């Protein structure tokens, strides 16, 4: 194996990457996203802010153009993210009741249909729950329709999209802890009424020297319920800037990762949040952390390539 690409292509398994659509005019950039990936989720382009900023108004522009790129390239394309809290427009947080809700439904129905039979699972509903258990306490969804607007996306994609995997997206459940417990619930509930549900997806920003030691455990009691697992934000914060011993212990960190998805039959692989660390969204959401992917700045591979392509 000389890539990435084909190492998790000979485990059966996705090896993917946030995409910035912009940076495909990046030579670099490019090069890297064609030859080591075979699965690109929109980093951005795919949020409702990006596709409906205003009401009824749907921009598919950068979405489509991520879309383009993956079957131009032979890629899986995986969607992110039909509900969620984080990056909805004004607009959608104004309304209230019935309102909200047809809002709600309406996104995901217009959203799924335009990608129908591109993208081939959806991060239906992401980060729903609170760490140390329970639902999400600042959420625009949980807040206005309680604990069922979750079932209603689902029902409502799958209605729009008959085929696609459905996945339900959080973080800080990669471990058996009070949140992922909570998820856990819900998943077990899902499957016996029949709500459509075919998948979990575990972010994973996880910080350096901190990977869970019941990783593998945790992916395993959730793909028993009866659905795939996957990892679909992959990246490890670190303090900076960084150093040979962080660079080593990251390393170690990312094996540790892509092993736990290999030793669990329906972890179908592992997407990083980026490719370089010059991109990488950490440094402006956490104040003195980042370099967390597999490439710096200058596009060169730190140790943790070499982890990766071992673990696969
Ligand atoms: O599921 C998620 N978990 C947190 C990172 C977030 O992506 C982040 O959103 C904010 C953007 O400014 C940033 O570019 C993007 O990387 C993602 O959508």
């Amino acid at each position: 194996a000389t890539t990435l690409k084909e190492a998790a292509d000979g485990a059966g398994r996705d090896f993917g990457f946030a995409l910035d659509p912009n940076r495909l005019s990046e030579a670099q950039y490019k090069a890297i996203a064609d030859s080591e990936f075979n699965l690109v989720v929109a980093e951005n382009a795919m949020k409702w802010d990006a596709t409906e900023p205003s009401q009824n108004s749907f921009s598919f522009g950068a979405g489509d153009r991520v879309a383009s790129y993956a079957a131009d390239t032979g890629k899986e394309l995986y969607g992110h993210t039909l509900v969620w809290h984080s990056q909805l427009p004004d607009w959608a947080k104004n309304l209230n009741g019935s309102a909200f809700e047809s809002a709600m439904v309406n996104h995901v129905t217009k959203v799924a249909d335009h990608f129908e039979g591109k993208v081939a699972s959806w991060d239906v509903v992401n980060e729903a729950f609170a760490d140390g258990g329970g639902r999400r306490q600042d959420s625009a969804f949980q807040q206005k329709l309680g604990n069922g607007y979750i079932e209603t996306a689902f029902r409502a994609a799958r209605a729009a999209d008959p085929t696609a995997k459905l996945c339900i997206n959080d973080y800080n459940v990669e471990g058996i802890n009070a949140k992922s417990n909570s998820l856990y619930d819900l998943v077990k509930d899902f499957k016996a009424r029949g709500v459509p549900l075919d998948c979990v997806g575990f972010q994973s920003h996880l910080i350096v020297g901190q990977v869970p030691g019941d990783f593998r455990q945790n992916l395993q009691r959730f793909a028993d319920l009866g659905v795939d697992v996957r990892i679909t934000e992959l990246d490890i914060r670190m303090r900076t800037p960084s150093d040979a011993t962080k660079l080593a212990t990251q390393a170690a960190d990312y094996k540790k990762v892509v092993q736990a998805c290999m030793q669990v039959t329906r972890c179908q692989g592992v997407t990083v949040w980026g490719i370089t660390d010059k991109y990488s969204w950490v440094p402006d959401v956490f104040p003195g952390e980042g370099a967390a992917l597999v490439w710096d700045a200058s596009y060169a591979k730190k140790p943790a390539y070499a982890a990766v392509m071992e673990a696969f």
